[PDB]
């Protein structure tokens, strides 16, 4: 993710299974670049089984 | 904050007690504002005896 980012592409697709997303919707708040300027997706059927909080993003 | 980000201003003095220094740095961390377009100050003298650690300072 850190050299990703150093390579100024914002626009991304997370291939990913639903074990890894719990891993990686805290990761994306660990490194601390979370800026609107990106665009996420998530490949798996379920987004109401993990948290979102409506303030914790600003916007993305 | 938010109208303060907006002002393209990024440069913020946060004066505050031991507690109110807390709160506001688990709030901040709370969103997310932790990128390397903020500089963050604290006039608390106690930043060692306090909740701080490194690995979560990755981008600001």
């Amino acid at each position: 993710l850190k050299e990703m980012k150093k390579s100024k592409e914002f626009y991304v697709i997370f291939d990913c299974s639903h074990e890894t997303a719990a891993e990686i919707l805290k990761q994306i708040l660990f490194m601390g670049m979370m800026t609107e300027y990106y665009h996420y997706f998530f490949t798996t059927l379920d987004l109401f089984a993990l948290d979102l909080e409506l303030y914790r993003y600003s916007g993305v």
